[PDB]
């Protein structure tokens, strides 16, 4: 119709348009079970599909092309049908998000401008991150963002579980964990957890939209909800106050216990990626069990203590045939090392600018820029409680001055880029999009469009005309200028 968001990489018209209403005959070179679903959710559904065997007779066909680059698609709209290639099955559900924002919805059914589009992503590592660690979000909420992760072609989200203040993924060998830990919190929507159920439905409802979930089980730290659960994995059998005390590197029972959990983790999340976190070493200085540890591993100090731990969990992941993420802190300084499935996730641009990106690139580390400036969306544009100035920004900032943003080829160890939102502050749902959007409209682009020239202007223009188009689809927008936002813009 009128544009797709993210841009796609070539689009070049055609005279006419293809108007699709009724039954629907469609054709698939290979079983279209996997991305069909979709395809029945978003465009038609299926008691509107007649599935030929014969390819001429069909208004759609569903084609393979092995010469496309992976997640690539090609869509041809004549007059007469469509044809939507892709070497693999990501490919078309993008091919499905882009037919999506093409449609003109001028009448009932659908109306397609004829068109050929050939696109394709222009980084590997396209993620969004959601902290249901400090809240609870409905299962319904976590599908909302899913599917707006897909809806922006992005292939990972990133699922925040655990935290100081909920543990909220289900453990079968360690029933506290969710049944104490998920209840510590005591603000609006701090309480509640996911069943091994709920995640397996999550997870099918991702898949149907090409999107992988990436759990992040947090340790050695953010433990005080699995402390409460389990006070025996502190240094000592004892209690542990939550804020609206850390896991014991020394005790072997404690390393046994999250081997355990990620035993766990590993079984109901398929994810080639489990986040580890590893981002206040105040228990560990006065532990015997950690200062013994030190003596025996022939380790510095707190901070190689906690570099041997997080070695000890990613060599673990590693049998198990997953990647380990981290976070960047873990490698600010030198130390033990970490094994080769390790990956770093570059975070504190305000702080230590590039320091991460520069340790990860000198031990050989692949990278995901997720720098606090510009892609924590919880930022806001004007101050907010514990946001001052200094962790504000804009449309403007995330699109022109985007530390993550690298187009220049470079080392492939730099996989891509992620946004986040984390929930501090008590962020409830009713509080996420208007941070979200339109911000996140720069980070999806910047993820996916070849870096061809695109100026503010033209991006800004782009936002605004597909605004309503997003809005129906359940996305409320926030301001996206600091002009937007006034003097008093309401944030709760
Ligand atoms: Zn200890």
């Amino acid at each position: 119709g009128q544009i797709i968001m993210p841009t796609p990489g070539k689009i070049e018209r055609a005279d006419g348009r293809l108007r699709l209403q009724g039954k629907i005959r469609m054709y698939a070179e290979e079983s279209p079970g996997s991305f069909i679903r979709l395809f029945y959710e978003k465009l038609v559904p299926e008691s509107a599909v007649e599935w030929c065997k014969e390819e001429v007779n069909s208004h759609i066909s569903w084609k393979k092309d092995v010469t496309l680059p992976t997640e690539g698609y090609r869509i041809r709209v004549t007059p007469e049908r469509i044809i939507v290639e892709a070497a693999d099955d990501a490919g078309f559900i993008y091919a499905i998000q882009s037919l999506r924002q093409w449609n003109t919805g001028e009448e009932r059914g659908l109306i397609f401008p004829c068109v050929e589009i050939t696109d394709f992503p222009r980084v590997k590592w396209r993620s969004f991150m959601l902290d249901s660690g400090r809240q609870y979000q409905k299962v319904s909420t976590i599908k909302k963002y899913i599917d707006m992760a897909s809806m922006l072609k992005m292939n990972y989200f990133h699922w925040h579980l655990t935290e100081g203040l909920g543990w909220r993924i289900e453990i079968k060998r360690y029933p506290f964990l969710t049944r104490i830990g998920a209840f510590v919190g005591q603000g609006p929507e701090q309480q509640g957890f996911y069943s091994q159920e709920e995640v397996k439905e999550i997870i099918g409802y991702a898949a149907d939209r090409g999107i992988t979930v990436v759990p992040e089980i947090d340790m050695p730290g953010h433990a005080e909800a699995a402390l409460n659960a389990y006070p025996r994995l502190g240094c000592f059998n004892v209690a542990v106050k939550v804020p609206q005390n850390i896991f014991c590197a020394g005790k072997d029972s404690t390393l046994i216990f999250l081997k355990n959990v990620l035993d766990e983790v590993c079984r109901m999340f398929p994810s080639a990626y489990i986040h580890l976190g590893g981002d206040p070493k105040g228990n560990w200085d006065k532990c015997p069990d950690c200062r013994s540890r030190i003596e025996k591993e022939k380790l510095k100090d707190s901070h190689d203590l906690q570099l041997w731990f997080s070695a000890r969990m990613a060599d673990y992941l590693k049998q198990k045939g997953r990647k380990a993420i981290f976070w960047g802190d873990v490698i600010y300084k030198d130390g033990y090392s970490l094994p080769d499935n390790v990956v770093i996730q570059w975070w504190n641009w305000r702080g230590h600018r590039d320091l991460a990106l520069k340790n990860a690139v000198r031990h050989n580390y692949p990278v995901i820029c997720g720098t606090n400036y510009y892609t924590y969306l919880n930022f806001p544009l004007t101050p907010w409680k514990g946001y001052t100035q200094a962790r504000t920004f804009d449309l403007e900032d995330v699109y022109l001055r985007n530390p993550s943003y690298r187009p220049r080829e470079e080392n492939p160890l730099i996989l891509g880029m992620s946004s986040a939102l984390w929930t501090d502050d008590g962020v409830t749902e009713s509080m996420i999009d208007r941070r979200v959007f339109p911000r996140i409209l720069a980070l999806a682009e910047q993820m996916w469009h070849s870096g061809n020239p695109e100026n503010f202007d033209e991006f800004y223009g782009k936002v605004l005309s597909k605004q309503l188009w997003f809005e129906q689809q359940g996305y409320s927008f926030g301001p996206a200028l600091k002009e937007d936002a006034g003097t008093n813009y309401k944030w709760d």
